[PDB]
């Protein structure tokens, strides 16, 4: 039989979550979410089974000064996993070092905050000195700011960098808690903002989307699976399955 594929992934609602249970769960049964459903669909089309493994360092992936990567991206570069199935953003810097499938979802960076402030945009957020802000450490949102040549965003990066210990958060859970408990706004992808703001009515998006991009399945460069995964994604796209999966996992209007 075909070798069982190793899938690197990361906890991120509603893509990859621990299934609720009255008893201990093991293996792939521990997890549920959009990305688990995506894997069930892709694996049917391609003819494989798979082992879901959370990325040990809990990061999506960014490169340091020497060009050393971490996170799921490093797992692929180092051939520790066959696929990364996650809300993994397709970017120029990543595409140079791994092979992404075509996108299964699109999104853009925006701002998550609490209600009641006059802040209406990134410009407003960067200018004011009352609220802290930042991004998840070593993901694509952080990298967007790090790489930006747009003045407002360059300033925002300098700010995050100067306060990195608190401005750059471990993961989206800590980021959201920071928003709820302190005067902090989180730079976050719009699909996650849509999910959280329909569930916690104390939270809101600020401004519009500041970029536009997609999530793709990651594979190591030269992978014999990337092209088959792309073809499978297009099938699911065209058949309306991706849309159905989004509807299934996004709770729909819970807040005014
Ligand atoms: N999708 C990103 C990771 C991340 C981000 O950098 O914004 C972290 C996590 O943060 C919350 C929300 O944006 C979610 O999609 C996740 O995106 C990536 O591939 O690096």
């Amino acid at each position: 039989a075909n070798r069982t594929l190793i899938v690197t992934t990361i906890l991120e609602e509603p893509y990859v979550m621990y299934r609720k249970s009255d008893k201990p769960l093991y293996g792939n049964d521990r997890f549920e979410g959009y990305c688990l459903d995506l894997l069930k669909e892709l694996s049917n089309i391609l003819g494989f089974i798979y082992d879901v493994k959370l990325v040990p360092d809990g990061k999506y992936g960014a490169q340091n000064d020497k060009g050393e990567w971490n996170g799921m991206v490093k797992e692929l570069i180092d051939h520790r996993a066959d696929l990364a199935v996650a809300p993994l953003t397709i970017t120029y810097v990543r595409e140079k070092v791994i092979d992404f499938s075509k996108p299964f979802m699109t999104l853009g960076i925006s701002i998550l905050y609490r209600k009641g402030t006059p802040i209406d945009s990134a410009d407003d957020l960067a200018k004011q000195t009352k609220i802290e802000y930042g991004a998840v450490r070593d993901g694509s949102t952080m990298t967007f700011f790090k790489k930006s040549k747009i003045s407002t965003y360059e300033k925002m990066w300098a700010f995050m960098s100067s306060r990195q210990q608190t401005a750059l958060v471990r993961n989206s859970d800590e980021g959201i808690q920071r928003v709820l408990t302190t005067d902090y706004a989180l730079l976050m992808e719009s699909t996650s903002i849509e999910y959280v703001t329909q569930r916690n009515c104390n939270l809101t998006q600020i401004g519009g989307l500041i970029d536009s991009k997609g999530y793709g399945v990651g594979t190591p460069i030269g992978s014999p699976y990337r092209d088959k995964i792309t073809i499978a994604i297009l099938q699911l796209q065209e058949e309306g399955k991706l849309h159905m999966m989004k509807e299934k996992w996004w709770r729909g209007n819970g807040c005014p």
